[PDB]
């Protein structure tokens, strides 16, 4: 009955995200990974590449699917008919941001719940941004991302 | 006591508005100092941000609005204000405000820095989130004054 | 045989940085100030200028030297044969970011320690960004930076 939507830029999706998704898949009947077009960031990967990578990482989860969107989250969730937003908390500064996003979404989409998970301690500290920067300088990122994602970063950077 | 409330106000929100109301009832003279903040790349021009702030505060006889592009520590002296007002709603706001205040204390030692918190009803409102939501056609009329809402509507088309 | 590497953008180096360097100098045999290119922050000063300013500020310390680098920190520190990273802490948001940086470097360079110092309270409130913005507006920053840095910032904005 619960359809949960996990929105993010996922540039690229990391094991941090992956941990939260494994856990959300075992908790909800239907999990939608919502990859946001985020042009105000100049994402390393195109929307289509980021959707593809997230699918690759979650294809073994039958109740998890991936979609891209460029519209307002509060609008888009209505198109997906999800009644729950999922957001991750890894740092105390995440909570502040998520707190204001949640209360703001509460005004725009009053019938959608905002819930949070924190990733396991092994998969905390993983920044999508730091993964990009490390990969860009030829550092090994295989401990932070799925092999398919690792392969994509390598190819992306020559 | 002449209080100066500096900010980008891009645009001014109900959070700012709450604090201004409260400061109006507390001080003889309240100056809203709208900073040209070129590095934030403001959605609204300085002139637009000043006009909106004026519109939102025109019912308050002891509150006036000025734009400035100069150093705050210099500008507050030109305005002859002896108090800075800044809002606090999140702890990351506090650290930044703490650091700005101790540095202004070095640049303007005779000026006091004080803080207010908006009511919980406006506590969660970010000017940034208001811009982004409006940019995507989300309704932001509950986060801002009617004149600001119109301005946001016209701003994107 | 402790060699400490202090990485940062230093755009420009401040009294905040200098305090940590003074202290690390009395604590370690060899102190390396690693100035990062950081092209993505679009630094006000070029890498060479930033190295030069750092050199000027630290020339009275016999066991301290300054180098520029554009490579992965985790690679560069091994290249320097340093066994310790030094990072400064002034606010809790720094701690969050540094905590996460330390844990990802620990994966990339497991034999390198991450240690932290906090500056004396007189220099704890000093931000290089704020120094830049104040100077760009013709404000006096001489109590926040060494004279050579003050002079360089003035020339930079005219
Ligand atoms: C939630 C949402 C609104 C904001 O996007 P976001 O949360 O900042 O992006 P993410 O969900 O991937 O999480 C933050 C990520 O962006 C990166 N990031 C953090 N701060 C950043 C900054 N100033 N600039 C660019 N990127 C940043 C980080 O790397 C972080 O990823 P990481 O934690 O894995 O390192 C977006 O997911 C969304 O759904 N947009 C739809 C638009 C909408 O409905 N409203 C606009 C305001 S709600
Ligand atoms: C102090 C000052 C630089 C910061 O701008 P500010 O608006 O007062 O501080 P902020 O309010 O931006 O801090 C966070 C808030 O702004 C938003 N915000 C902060 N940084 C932002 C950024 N880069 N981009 C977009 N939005 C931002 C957030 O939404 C948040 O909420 P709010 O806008 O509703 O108030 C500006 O007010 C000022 O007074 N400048 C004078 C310049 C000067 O004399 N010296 C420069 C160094 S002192
Ligand atoms: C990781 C790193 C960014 C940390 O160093 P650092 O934080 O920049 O060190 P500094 O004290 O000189 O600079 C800090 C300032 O940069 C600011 N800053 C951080 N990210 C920024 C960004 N994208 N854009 C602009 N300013 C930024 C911070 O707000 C901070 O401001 P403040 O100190 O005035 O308050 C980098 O400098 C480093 O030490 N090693 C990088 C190695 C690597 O991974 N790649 C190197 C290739 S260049
Ligand atoms: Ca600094």
């Amino acid at each position: 009955m619960n359809r949960v939507l996990y929105p993010g830029t996922f540039d690229p999706i990391t094991k941090g995200h992956g941990d939260l998704i494994e856990r959300a898949s075992r908790l909800f009947d239907h999990v939608i990974i919502a990859v946001a077009a985020s042009p105000k960031k100049n994402p390393l990967f195109s929307l289509e590449q980021r959707v593809a990578l997230a699918q690759e990482v979650t294809k073994h989860l039958p109740n998890v699917e991936v979609v891209g969107f460029s519209t307002l989250l509060a609008h888009f969730v209505k198109e997906q008919k999800a009644n729950v937003f999922l957001r991750g908390l890894r740092a105390v500064s995440d909570f502040e941001y998520e707190f204001q996003l949640a209360n703001m979404n509460r005004q725009l989409a009053p019938d959608v719940e905002s819930m949070f998970l924190t990733p396991s301690e092994k998969y905390s500290f993983i920044s999508s941004t730091l993964v990009r920067e490390i990969a860009a300088l030829g550092g090994d990122i295989s401990k932070f991302v799925h092999p398919a994602v690792a392969d994509a970063l390598a190819e992306r950077f020559k």
